[PDB]
Order: C-alpha cells, then structure tokens, then sequence
C-alpha cells in the first residue's frame, strides 16, 4: 500500500513572524511557530515534522544559538529542511549554514515574515508555502526565500528601514 | 529577480464568496489577488481575468480557449488558479499542446474558499508560485503541498483531494 | 457584575461552515461560542445548541417547541440566534408567551456567515448580548445596530436586511 | 419618505485597540481607527460619524488631551457618545468626564479592547457592539463598557497585568 513521503523537515528559530500580544507585556513577544498554523490547514499529501529551536528575541540570539541549528539541520535524516528564523540576522545564519560541509547535499531555506503571522495583512502563509516548494525542488545548497523569490545569502542584505531583501550587485 | 510569472484566474472554490441576494457562495473576484497584494514581492507579475464559470461547465471549446489564453503569454512561467473539479481535464488538455513545450505551467486553487477560515488557498498560492518559478517545462498541478503529473492524478469528489492513479 | 445570560442556538447563516463533503455551506458549529471566547467575558453566561436546521424549515411545532426551551431558563436574559428567513415569525410567537413575560428575549444572527470574511457576526453578538441585558422585558430583533420590534418588522430577503413594516 | 436617524457619534483616542504593526517601527504603533472596520461591515441602519481626535501612544497623553476629548463630547449634537481610548488611563478619562455639567443629558460610553483589532484572537468587535448598544440603551451617565459589561469609573480600576477591568468594592 503506498507510504506518502515526508521529504521536509521545519525547525524554527522564532523571528517577527512568530509575535503575538500578550497582555502582561502590553505588547508583542515571540509566540508558538506560526508555521505550525499554516501548516494544519495546508491539507498536506505527506507530514511535515517542526521542531522548535528557539524563541529568543532578536537581541539575546547569539552565536551558541547559531551553532544549535547548525547541529539541529546537520542531524536531520530529512535532506530538505525549512527554518523559519528573524528577518534581521537571517543572512548572518544563512552565510553560517552555507560553511557546514555536514549541509552539502541538504537543500535549506531559510524564511519567515515581514509582518507577524497573527497580525492581518502578514506575508506569513505565501512566505511558508513558497519557501516549502523551495525547500522541495531547489538543488542542494543554503537560500533566503521571500519576496516570492530566491535569495544567495553571500550576496543579499536586510533593509532594516523598508522591510526587505536587496541583492549586493556585484562590481 | 525571479523569470516574469504570468497568473491566469478560471473561478473555482478558492474564489468563492458569500452573496446575499444568492444567499449563499458564487465565484467572485480572484483570491489570488488578495495573497499578492501582501506578499511584498519583489518580481514581475501580472493577474489576468479568464472566467468565473463553475469549473464542472468548462467544455472542450473552453479548455481550448484557456490553452491559446495561455499561448498568447510571453512569459514563460504561468500560473493558472481554477477549479479543483475539473483541474485534472484542463491540465491533461494543456500538456498536449507543441505551443506550450518552452512554458512552465502550475494549475492550482483550494479546497475552501480563500474567504472562509481555515483556507489552504494562501499557502497554495505560494507553493504554486515557487512550482511555476522552479519547475522545468511542463504542465503540473501543485496542491496538498506537492506536485502532481496530471497523466497520473485523478481529483476524488469525495475526499476532497487529489491522489496518484 | 451583569445579570446571568443564556444563549440559545438555533442555527442560520451565522453558524454556516464550509464542507468538502458538501461542496458548500453547511450549517456548523455555534459562532456565538468563538464570538464569546475571545470578549473575556466578566458575567456569567451558559450557550446551550437547539437546532443546526434551516430556519425555513421551522413548523409552528418547532417554534412551540423553542418557547418552551426558553421557559426552562432560569435566566431572565436570552439571547437566540437564529437564521433570518423566519426570525421574526420566531421572535412574533415568543412575543405571544405569557410564560416569557419576566424575560428579554432577543433574536440575533447575521447576514454573512461568521466564518465568512467581513461578516457582522461578532458585532451582532456584542450588540445583541448588551440588548439581552439591559432592555425591558420582551422580545425584541437586535440586527443592524439597532432594536427591532418584531410585531412591526418584516425581512427583506431580496435586499438582505430587516425594516419596519 | 423615513428618515433613519443616526443617533451615535464616536470619537476616537487611540490605544491598543487600534495598534498595527509597522516595519520601520518594527513594532506596533496606533494605527487607524479600528472602530470604523467594525461599522464598517456591521450592515447599519443608520450611519454613524467616527471623529478621529487623537493617536498619542500613552506616555504623551495629557490634561490637554483628556480636555480636548471633553470639548469634543459637550460640542456634539448626539446625545449618545462612545469614545473608544486606552484601557490604561481609561478610568481617568471617565471620571474627568463624569464632572462635566454638560454632558449631564449625555449616554458618554467608553471602550477599547486588551488585544489590538488587527491581531487574531481580539475582544474588539464584540467590544464595539456591546458598546454601541450601550451607549444607546444607558441613561445619562458616564460609563466604561468592557468583559460584556458596564462599569461605573468611580468603582472600577484597571488591573494592567490581567488585562482586565475590577469593580473596587464598597467597604
Ligand atoms: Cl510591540
Ligand atoms: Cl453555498
């Protein structure tokens, strides 16, 4: 009888698109992984295992934390793998990623959102599905997934001021 | 930047809405619009109208219509939100046309309307548009978080999904 | 504190879900208990389900039948909701009870399915929940912002909404 | 031909209710009115005017503020008002208002919401409905409208770390 493939594996690092109001903050803290949200009403063929690493907030994520998910997506049996992750040192974790040679034949995105997943009007669910497909079908290798297009850590920045991805042109 | 990505909307279930004077759903204005205006992309696209009709009333005739719809795309990445009903005949239909050989072609949509909580349409959007980016040529359907060759998938009214023959 | 509220579901278009197996709307679990877990609410309230049926399909056995169910309240403040096809033939036989007289009773619902995006639902219920506890005693329609007197009422069904008669 | 009467202003005054997320803020700030996203699909019979009079987050509101929401409300021709405010300094804005002489033939109605609008999960549109029928179903008075319930502003106190209102009981 035919067994659906799990081909993906998610971990997640926390980031914007994981915020939620709580009350006693008076304000937004990192919440439960709202890839788990998009995923329970994706209606999926296969599962997706989404393990959680971290929800540190973006000040107190360090290299220790780094070196974590680093282990954590070295360890996986899965050879597509999905981190959802801040905006702001997402290159910084890609460019870290893309020297493990433990990742070779791994196909990693990194993605997450602009907008809290629990705010309206968030990029969340577009963002996870299209960095899913990626994860899928990109060949081995580490990328930036958002803005509905693929980003090469080594040569993208974060616009801290507008909220998005930029290529460094080269020279 | 991503190659250009040409989106064509047929109706179906992820373009449903609720009307009163129907008192109840009809295929409404398309859902796919609603994802891209939030997803801050970065590439070119462009959404074009074909149909609103209930995707069970497509003809030989229609899907005809949709594949030279298709053909008069310069871009080479298309995207096609319709019908879960008949998404399998217009797919099939589209993978026998010489015109379309150079054309990645992802027909997708929803099992509940984009409109209605709970809805797979946002996350199948973003999977069909990565599907329509990355894919070699060829004609696909991409729903439930994979791609499916329309030769060897049938939709099961039933359970609501599509599957493997 | 607010006097006790009983909430008493009798189905319509704000309980309304989409199902695969349907291919459509169906009538679904009771909005008004989403509505209610998220007001956090001071008062005491209790939700108790009648009917998932039709609110067309309602016979004068079924609205007999409702009347009673109110009487069993200990309550003196009532909210139903309701499809509104026949909400106010519901709230004008309610209205008729002299074993109600003690109670404010009000009718409440929506014209767009609580699951539906932009729906009145969850302001209905807001409204609806004040009304129930601080009008007189009777029976009364709360839709649209307003107090409806179901003796000088009738709904529309072409243009969706309830008027004076 | 009927006339449908339009009973209720609104003013606005900002606080959590409205807040939204920004990217350059990386955060939420007060955003617009969410009150008029609740009307805006409540099917009214009547119509209802939403005046914006402030969007000071907290720490800036004023006397000078709390003063110009009270001219605001005296001026109106409506006799039945709603403010929607901060639930932090909401019971201070209420006992200014109850001293007023003119307000006295006034239905005055505060409300707001402990999650913002614009986040999944909010008490808003419940919040606006009950306060909207409040404000048309109460006698002259200044009252704050919240956990589906009315408070008397002399009586009552904000809890800030449960995100609720309390009645101070008589002694
Ligand atoms: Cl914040
Ligand atoms: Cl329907």
């Amino acid at each position: 009888m035919a067994v659906s493939p799990s081909p993906l594996r998610i971990f997640t690092a926390g980031g914007t698109i994981d915020e939620d109001y709580r009350l006693e903050e008076n304000g937004l803290v990192v919440g439960d992984p709202f890839v788990a949200e998009v995923l329970k009403t994706a209606r999926l063929a296969g599962a997706v295992s989404i393990v959680a690493l971290s929800r540190k907030d973006s000040l107190d994520f360090t290299e220790a934390d780094r070196e974590a998910i680093g282990r954590a997506v070295g360890q996986a049996v899965e050879d597509h793998i999905l981190l959802t992750h801040g905006t702001d040192t997402m290159v910084e974790t890609a460019r870290y990623l893309g020297g493990l040679p433990e990742l070779a034949g791994k196909t990693v995105v990194l993605s997450g959102a602009m907008v809290p997943g629990r705010v309206g009007g968030s990029d969340a669910a577009f963002n996870i599905g299209f960095a899913c497909a990626a994860a899928l079908m990109l060949a081995p290798g580490v990328y930036i997934a958002m803005h509905g297009k693929v980003f090469d850590p080594a040569k993208t920045r974060k616009n801290r001021g507008l909220g998005r991805f930029e290529p460094i042109d080269d020279q």
